[PDB]
Formats: C-alpha cells, sequence, structure tokens
C-alpha cells in the first residue's frame, strides 16, 4: 500500500493537490498524511480552515512513498516554510519529491532539480534562488514533467501533476486513467 | 462585498469548488463562507479535515449573493444532506445557486432545474431523482450551462463551472479571466 505525504502552508493553492489526493485516496486505495510547518491548522486561499496528521519535521520516509508540495501565497508573502531538509530526507530513502506552481520553484532552491529535466511557472521563478543549479534542465511546456524521481509542474497543470504522480508510484492503472482523463473535455 | 456560501460535505470532491474558492477569495475580494451541515468538520475525499465557519441552517440569503454546491460521494453512499429548504431559501432571494457533479443531480432533486437549461454528469444521473421534471432543457456538453440564476455542470468541468458563476456575480473582468483561462493549456 502506497502512503503520500501532502505539505500543506498557510494560503495553500486549493486546486493544486485537489484531484491528485481526492482519486488517490477515493478512488486508488491511497493513504493520505496531511502536514503544516508546524502541525497546526492553515487556512487554504479559498479559506478552508484544515487540521493536518502532522507536522512537516515529523514525516518519516520510512512508509511514505512520496512528498508532494503544492503551491500558494506563503513564498510570495515571505512566509515561506524551510523545505531544504525535509526533502534531503525523502531524497535520502529515494522517495519520489513532486513540486507545483511556487513549490516547484522552492524544489529548485533546494538543488533537487539539478540534475533532472524539470519545469515549473516560468524559468525565471526558478532562477530567483541562488542554489537553483538546474536551468539547462528546464522545460518550458505545458505539462508537468517527470524525471529522476521528481515530479514538477506550473500551478496551471493541476491534471498532469496528479497524473505523473501516480504513474511514478506504480498506480496508473485503468481506474486512475479513468478517473484522471475526463478534464479536457472543457477545453476544447 | 460579495459573499459566497460554499455547501461542503463529508466525502466533497476537493477539486470541485477549489479554483472558484481560490480565486475568488484570493484574487478577486470576494468573501467566501464555507458551511457543513450540522456545522462541524468534515472530510474531503482526499483526506482533508475542514472545520467549516457555519451550518447550512445558518446561511441566510439576506447577506450571502450565491450558494455553491460541490459534489462528492455523500450521495451514492446514501448520507447526503436534504437541500431543498436551503435551496428555495436562496431562491426565493433570487440568489445564484450553482451545482456541480452529484450535486447537481441533487438539485434536479430540489425541482430548480425543470424550468432553465442545465447539465450534469449525464441526464440519466438527474433521472434517478423522480422530482426532476427537466429532462428537455438538459444539454448534454462538456462546460458549464448558467440559465435563469442556476449553474451546473459535471464533475469534468470545474473551470468552466468557476468561469459561470464569477460571470453570474458579474465578477468576471480581465483579472478573473487572466487567473482562469490558463487551465487549458495542459490538455493541448
Amino acid at each position: 500500500m502506497t502512503r503520500i505525504a501532502i505539505a500543506l502552508a498557510q494560503d495553500f493553492a486549493d486546486w493544486e493537490p485537489a484531484l491528485l489526493a481526492a482519486a488517490a485516496r477515493s478512488y486508488l486505495g491511497v493513504e493520505i498524511v496531511h502536514a503544516t510547518p508546524d502541525g497546526m491548522p492553515v487556512t487554504s486561499m479559498g479559506g478552508l480552515k484544515v487540521t493536518p496528521d502532522t507536522s512537516y519535521d515529523a514525516l518519516d520516509p520510512v512508509d511514505i512513498d512520496a512528498l508532494v508540495i503544492p503551491g500558494g501565497l506563503s513564498w510570495e508573502k515571505g512566509t515561506a516554510a524551510d523545505l531544504g531538509g525535509l526533502v534531503k530526507r525523502f531524497r535520502d530513502r529515494d522517495r519520489l519529491v513532486a513540486g507545483i506552481c511556487a513549490a516547484a520553484s522552492a524544489l529548485g532552491g533546494t538543488g533537487v532539480l539539478n540534475d533532472v529535466a524539470h519545469t515549473g511557472n516560468a524559468l525565471a521563478s526558478h532562477k530567483a534562488y541562488p542554489a537553483y543549479r538546474g536551468e539547462a534542465h528546464y522545460r518550458d511546456q505545458p505539462r508537468a514533467v517527470s524525471d529522476g524521481g521528481v515530479v514538477t509542474a506550473a500551478g496551471s497543470a493541476p491534471v498532469s501533476f496528479a497524473v505523473e504522480i501516480l504513474k511514478s508510484l506504480g498506480l496508473f492503472g485503468p481506474e486512475a486513467e479513468a478517473e484522471l482523463q475526463i478534464f479536457a473535455a472543457e477545453h476544447r
């Protein structure tokens, strides 16, 4: 069985982790662990008051298969959490790490994007971080990218972000594909 | 001041009210009131433990411009809230009522779809409710429908659901369109 940690924060982007968590948990039998930087409740961009299971510091990769980090306003408000140690903790156990929107650029700041293909909201967004050394690997494309156990996406790409995470986890069978392929039709 | 009530429930579909709430509240200056049937917490399909602001019976249309009902599993689980009184309260005040996915068929069960153009997950989903007498007006199309102060959509159409709610409220300006137009690109 698969366990995914979703690292929430104040002003998290409601639409970014939603389809992944709802489909994984309710359709695919995945356990979802929600965490916040200090283990206390946070309020999403859309005003949802959410109580997490745990804090970032308590997350243990020993039995969590993936770390998924949604974007949101904390970065631009100057209150973003320190993800460096948390990302390294998961990488050290060769777990999937996924970041979307502002959190993709925060991943760049950890160094984890230095050596793998990736994307984000914009290359300039990643380059704002001095530790980001991954510029040659950035791919300016609309859909999520998955490479080397790291999945990244722009905040405009929540569906492919979900698909790539599930694919990477070996969970993208017919049920998963049936539930996630339905979102394109309203854009035709 | 525009205020939108979002009527959550146990096992609500995380991806359905997310874009609307986040964009409205964070970008467009809209106040979001989240409610559950008994006013106490509920758990989304994705496992979010959400503490709402209030209960359904405290929602007063004198003060609230729109009632937005996400779908989710309560209907299929046979534990859904009775929406008839709440919907009538809002409709009688000529407030927008919007329902997506299973909640669109639940709105059909109140009779509110009898006289307006609408859509849903499928015509047969609406027909499962004996009070639904709107078959002549059902639109089998991928995008949300807005007519007569009622907005409906399939669960696969969260973006157009949000856009039609915002248009109904006279809030779909250049800022709204810019935040909401970005989701098509990942589908080609």
